[PDB]
Order: C-alpha cells, then structure tokens, then sequence
C-alpha cells in the first residue's frame, strides 16, 4: 500500500479485454482475452472486485497488486501482465493465464496415469505423470518460494490449491481447512514467518507424492488435532513417495522452526534428488 504505482509500465485499457467464462469466487478471478498487453490476443486471467463493493476491499486489491509489482518477474511465481486502475471502470488486476488450473486436481487427475519411469517403448506412457515430474514440480514450488522469501514476503497460505500449471510442467505459485496446511506456532500464537511457510511446503510435498490427497485423511480438525500436531504426530508417508522425499517431509514439519530447513536448503536438495532420479532413470532406460 506504501509502495508506489507506475501507470505508465502496467496500465492496460478495459476496452481491450473481452473477459470470459469465470474461474473462482471468493472478488473473482475471470478468464478474457487481452488484445495487444505484450509487444496480438493474448489468454489471460483478470481478478476483479464486484458493484459497490467496500472501499477496503478496493484499497486491498490495489496492495494486492503493488506487491506484485514488488516482488518482481520469477518463472514460478504467477506472472503480473497489467492492471486497469484508472477510473472508467472496475479495478482489474491482469495475470498469465495457466490453462491447466491448480495442481491437486491436476494430480489428482493422473492417478490412472503414472508409472515411476519410462523405457523402451516409451510410447505407452505418452502424458504420463512420473516421479521426475513430481520432483520437478516440488523443485520449482522450492525455487519459487526461495525468491518470495529473498523479498520478505510470506505466503501464510502455501497449499496445493494455490499452485498453477502451465505449458510444458512448468507450475507457479498464485493465492486465490486451511488448519492443516498450518504449523503449530501458527495455530497457538498466530505467527506467521518464513519457516511456518515452509511447513507448509512440507504439506505441499504431502499433497503432490499423493497425486491430489487430502492432507489428515479421515481426522476431525477439532482440538484433538490441534494437540496431536502440537506433541509431534505426524503424516504418513503417502503412496508415490519416495524415502528421501517422505524425509523431506518430516524436516519440514518439525516442531521447532528454526530446525527446518530453508528454501535454499530445499532448493539444494530436491535440485539433487532430481538429477539422482534422472541418473537412475537414464540407467532404466538404458538396460531395457
Ligand atoms: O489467480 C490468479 N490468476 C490465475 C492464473 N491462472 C489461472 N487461474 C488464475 C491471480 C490474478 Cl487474476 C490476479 C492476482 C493474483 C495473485 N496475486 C498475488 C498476491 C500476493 C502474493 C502472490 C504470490 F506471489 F505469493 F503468489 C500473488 N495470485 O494469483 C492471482
């Protein structure tokens, strides 16, 4: 709200956005057509507020957006194209359309296509989800998270539900019961720092070597939960898990935050697993 807004770099005309069938509510997100918002149509998401709405709810998409614009360009980071501001109409905060949604469902989706590696021949598992993807998914997320952090931000709301994919699996991290995606500091005293982000990194990681899961299936989120994660229960490993990963995992979620690791530290890791599992993988494939 503090930060300052460069009209001549960001503002696109209302008049040329065709705005289509609505994605979320919540404002509400909108998928449209933006003729000539870089360098001729162009596929696009708009988030906009409704009639009469309250003048908070304007002033906080309007810091929604100049922190955007703060943060600055990341391949991981749901990408800022424009903004409607001037008055004329309502306020429109533009962003790169991501047609594939929000990865749970996309994962949730591939559980009857899934094989842990492919070889020869390799054409029976065409758009096939495998671990590389899943790590490589979880190494971009980890990317993504190291930059937001590099500028002190901090998510408060890393879940699968807010992760996007796009072209050729490359996710990005947008913010459209939340309990469960919570660290413990942040249920007993409200706070939110850049290790209880991780936390829920570690939930997120639960979630994608779950192809879609729900996290804490079956359990009631009522003050049981809440004391169990307090005292040091913790998640099973999930179904397409591998070791190192399901380890991952438990580091991210322990109780004291400044043990967890980092987003560099994560960076750094899974970026290794990724190259063992492709190593591995060129072995496979190399034998049969
Ligand atoms: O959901 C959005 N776009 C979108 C893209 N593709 C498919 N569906 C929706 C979106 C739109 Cl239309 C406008 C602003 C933001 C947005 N802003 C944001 C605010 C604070 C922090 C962050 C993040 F950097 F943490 F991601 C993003 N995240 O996602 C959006």
């Amino acid at each position: 709200e503090r930060l300052p807004y460069d009209a001549s770099k960001w503002e696109f005309p209302r008049d040329r956005l065709k705005l289509g069938k609505p994605l979320g509510r919540g404002g509400q997100v909108i998928e449209a057509d933006a003729f000539g918002i870089d360098k001729t149509c162009r596929t696009v998401a708009v988030k906009m507020l409704k009639e009469g709405a309250t003048h908070s709810e304007h002033r906080a998409l309007m810091s929604e957006l100049k922190i955007l614009i703060h943060i600055g360009h990341h391949l991981n980071v749901v990408n800022l194209l424009g903004a409607c501001t001037k008055p004329g109409g309502p306020l429109m905060v533009i962003t790169e359309f991501c047609k594939f949604g929000n990865l749970s469902t996309y994962l949730r989706s591939k559980r009857n296509e899934f094989v842990p590696y492919k070889v020869a021949p390799e054409d029976l598992y065409k758009d096939f989800l495998t671990l590389e993807h899943l790590i490589c998914y979880s190494f971009q997320v980890a990317k993504g998270m190291e930059f937001l952090a590099s500028r002190k931000c901090i998510h408060r709301d890393l879940a699968a539900r807010n992760i996007l994919l796009s072209e050729k699996n490359v996710v990005k991290i947008c913010d459209f019961l939340p309990l469960k995606w919570m660290a413990p500091e942040t249920i007993f005293d409200r706070v939110y720092t850049i290790q209880s982000d991780v936390w829920s990194f570690g939930v997120l990681l639960w979630e994608i070597f779950s192809l879609g899961a729900s996290p804490y299936p079956g359990v009631k989120i009522d003050e049981e939960f809440c004391r169990r994660l307090k005292e040091g229960t913790r998640m099973r490993a999930p179904d397409y898990t591998t070791p190192e990963m399901y380890q991952t995992m438990l580091d991210c979620w322990h109780g004291e935050p400044s043990q967890r690791p980092t987003f560099s530290e994560l960076v750094e890791h899974l970026g290794n697993l990724l190259q063992a599992n492709a190593q591995q993988d060129r072995h496979h494939h190399h034998h049969h």
